[PDB]
């Protein structure tokens, strides 16, 4: 058949930018999603670093969450030391069935508004 413009995969919500904090987390807040929807905004100033945005819902209320990725050449990316892996979308894979410490496992990069 015809060849679409891009083959995309995700590259929405989950793979965003340098997005204000405040933003990326006006999108978590919303109730359109909940805990395990993310953004995964870049460091304005990174050496490859990225950061994440994750909507934590505790019994004081709604908040997002805050985690600094940093980028690797010998490992992609990594949030504890503990847990590396070779990019962000091998550590959103398992992060999306298993959070795995980030008290938070992935379920749907936030609401798609586009």
């Amino acid at each position: 058949g015809s060849v679409a413009p891009v083959e995309t995969l995700e590259v929405e919500k989950w793979f965003f930018r340098t997005i204000s904090r405040k933003d990326a987390e006006r999108q978590l807040l919303a109730p359109m999603n909940k805990a395990g929807s993310f953004l995964i905004r870049e460091s304005e100033s990174n050496k490859g670093a990225f950061s994440l945005s994750v909507k934590d819902i505790t019994t004081q209320g709604e908040v997002v969450k805050h985690y600094k990725i940093r980028s690797l050449d010998n490992g992609g990316y990594y949030i504890s030391p503990r847990i590396t892996f070779p990019t962000l979308q091998a550590l959103v894979q398992h992060y999306s069935k298993k959070g795995d410490g980030l008290c938070q496992k992935l379920t749907l990069p936030c609401v798609n508004l586009a």
